[PDB]
DNA sequence: GTCTGCATTCCTC
DNA sequence: GAGGAATGCAGAC
């Protein structure tokens, strides 16, 4: 037998890896259960002709945030031991268990989000940091999803990433010798017959089968060079699709990307560099100090890097002296030593970022801007980072005492301090009338950070955490309603730190799905789980569940708000629909009505038998929930004790159905004890 | 209170 | 209208 571990943000992320494996592997025998209270498992027996294989995948939902807050040891430390100095966390880490320790096989990130401008590089930090470790990095992104107007939930123009984003993964792969790739899965809203923007998209770009093949080959310890080349070719084909759809006068053409790809030129020595300039777009509301003046100086000497409006460009060594002179004149820089450092004879990449929102809170997308530059032109390139967003007084005080202290606590400052050779600030200060100008020669500091690795030591995560939280409530709820209770369906599942999944409803042999679910609802709140049961009542049951660590965490009227959220989505035509036999997704045509279903709400939480009959009555009064699911762990022997408390006779019929049908041929129901 | 994970919306060319 | 810039949220530290 071979044992693998799937460390994920939550149970849903872990299960997505299993679903990829299961899509290509047709197992003979499948067993599910728990190895510990927090860790579910899937044990499969499959064959490749005459060759049988026995694998077990132990899932570890919830990564550590500090060092030993959830698990006894952090699996992410194995990445920091190999050079991953950014605390960017992937969605999943797959490990192999050999000689009493774990060994990373790959890191996976799932992104459904709209690739709208800077959202495309928001998570480039994890690709950069994990990519420089030698462990493979796979970025799976849904192509395509539409943006909605929210006023009436109608569709707006499709959003595509800049061609340089998919390309950065290919260039980081070449520079490091590692496998870092962007893979595209067919989204439900990919409807080329209806949208002219997709007329020239090659459907061979989709990588569902190749991602499954790659994972299985890695698990089997086989040569993945061929699969890697197929995946790199699809990433290159996406660069072709995107670059051939943009105006060539301000963006790189496919011929330019191809010449960099085949090794004819490097991105900074392209013979055509300069045909377009770097022209950073700054909103009027973001302007302050001498920022507009600095931007004019950059546009006087810059050459465009990939796109004229990307937040970075190049100042060639031939123009560096004049650019530095102009910056010195603008900001009154007169120190001879500083000027000599700035005038080094090499090409300089200038990156201009706001960095901070009006309240001083850091911009999440900006954390990936320097990693994007480093992935395209190599981390060794000289980077001049200009910041103009508002700083909290505490941040500017740390900049003047120890910039590394600020980088230690904040991820945006960590991105800036790790990859910038020069850090220039022209920032407003919260509580002050005018801007602060700073020029930090960060060259030696950057060099030291690029060679930093944490203590070398083996890691084997103990399957029992420090304590059981909301993620464990979600794992238990997911296991019960998705694997144990029959004729069930998981339309919605949003555990702590989860993706924007969407809601699926099955009715009359069709599956209807709402995508791009907004968090803001006038009368409702998005449920953490929506379970559909069709063989209990004449009308299908939709059970909306909100999970918390404690019963007191259930907000007032949460039960009513969950129902109102479902009613809110029913007021709009589903985004997509498909037949259960056909399987081909189409745009939604017919509307769904709430009275065609029985809507119930439930609150799930951990309680160590501290709730009396009157306490349950008070929770029902506060929340308005139709059902309360009190969960408690028993340590000796390990078991999850479940107590179902119904408010009304409809919920009581559901409870009796769960009790009678708490039996499975796949899931080990022996790990649970249902009190009632 | 702030982390950093998750996003959709705003604004300039 | 194209496409980056700019904005906020949440559970557990
Ligand atoms: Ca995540
Ligand atoms: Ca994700
Ligand atoms: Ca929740």
């Amino acid at each position: 037998m071979n044992v693998f571990r799937i460390h994920g943000d939550n149970i849903i992320e872990c299960e997505r890896v299993i679903d990829l494996i299961l899509s290509k592997i047709n197992p003979q025998k499948v067993k599910r259960g728990f190895i510990s209270l927090s860790c579910p498992f899937i044990e499969i027996i499959f064959k490749e002709g005459h060759d049988y294989f026995h694998w077990r995948f132990d899932m570890f939902p919830g990564f550590n945030k500090n060092t030993n807050d959830r698990w006894n040891s952090n699996i992410l430390d194995l990445l920091s031991q190999k050079g991953s100095f950014l605390y960017e966390t992937p969605d999943v880490i797959i490990t192999s268990l050999n000689n009493g320790k774990e060994e990373i096989l790959m890191a996976i990130e799932f992104c459904s989000a709209l690739q709208a401008g800077n959202q495309a590089w928001q998570r480039s930090g994890r690709a950069y940091s994990v990519g420089r470790t030698g462990y493979p990095y796979i970025y799976i992104v849904d192509f395509v999803k539409y943006e909605l107007n929210n006023s009436d939930r109608s569709r707006k123009n499709l959003r595509f990433p800049n061609p340089a984003i998919p390309y950065s993964y290919i260039s980081h792969s070449k520079n490091t010798g590692n496998f870092i790739v962007q893979a595209y899965f067919r989204g439900e809203e990919y409807q080329p017959k209806y949208d002219k923007k997709l007329k020239f998209f090659d459907e061979t770009i989709f990588a569902e089968d190749d991602i499954a093949d790659y994972i299985i080959a890695k698990l089997q310890h086989r040569d993945t060079s061929n699969i890697e080349q197929l995946l790199i070719n699809k990433n290159l084909k996406m660069v072709e699709f995107l670059s051939k759809n943009t105006k060539n006068d301000n963006n790189f053409t496919y011929s330019e990307w191809e010449s960099i790809y085949n090794g004819t030129y490097r991105i900074t020595n392209l013979p055509s560099l300069g045909r377009f300039k770097f022209r950073k777009k700054i909103a009027e509301k973001s302007l302050s100090g001498k920022v507009k003046e600095f931007n004019n100086i950059v546009q006087r000497y810059s050459v465009g890097l990939a796109s004229s409006d990307l937040p970075f460009g190049v100042i060639r060594k031939e123009s560096r002296n004049d650019f530095i002179n102009d910056v010195c004149k603008l900001y009154n820089i007169n120190d001879m030593k500083i000027i000599k450092e700035l005038k080094e004879d090499a090409d300089l990449i200038v990156c201009m970022l706001k960095g901070f929102k009006p309240r001083g809170d850091d911009n999440r997308p900006d954390r990936g801007a320097l990693p994007l530059v480093a992935m395209l032109a190599g981390e060794n390139a000289q980077i001049f980072t200009f910041i103009y967003g508002p700083l909290i007084k505490g941040a500017i005080n740390l900049i003047d005492q120890d910039i590394n202290k600020l980088a230690k606590r904040n991820g945006l400052w960590k991105s800036f301090v790790s990859l910038s050779d020069f850090i220039v600030l022209d920032c407003p200060i919260i509580g002050e009338s005018y801007n602060e100008f700073r020029l930090i020669i960060n060259k030696n500091n950057k060099e030291s950070i690029l060679r930093k690795t944490s203590k070398q030591q083996n890691i084997l995560v103990d399957p029992t955490p420090n304590h059981y939280q909301e993620n464990d409530v979600d794992t238990v709820i997911y296991s019960i309603f998705k694997y144990i209770v029959p004729n069930c369906f998981s339309g919605m599942c949003n555990p702590p730190g989860g993706d924007w999944s969407g809601l699926s409803i099955i009715r009359n042999g069709h599956e209807f799905r709402w995508l791009s679910l907004p968090r803001v609802s006038e009368n409702g709140k998005r449920p953490d789980h929506v379970i559909q049961i069709l063989d209990l009542f004449e009308k299908p049951l939709l059970l909306s569940i909100e999970s918390k660590e404690k019963p007191n965490d259930l907000e007032p009227k949460i039960g009513v708000q969950l129902i109102k959220y479902i009613e809110y989505l029913f007021d709009f035509t589903p985004s997509v629909q498909r037949k259960i036999a056909g399987g081909n997704w189409e745009f939604g045509n017919k509307s769904l009505v709430p009275n065609d279903f029985i809507l119930l709400s439930a609150g799930a939480f951990i309680d160590y038998d501290n709730l009396t009959e009157n306490d349950y009555e008070k929770i029902f009064e506060v929340t308005g929930c139709d059902l309360l699911i009190a969960i408690k762990n028993q340590n000796n022997p390990q078991k999850w004790v479940i107590k179902f408390k119904p408010k009304n006779t409809i919920a009581e019929k559901l409870v009796n159905y769960i009790k009678l049908n708490f039996k499975s041929n796949i899931f080990d129901t022996g790990f649970f004890h249902i009190e009632g």
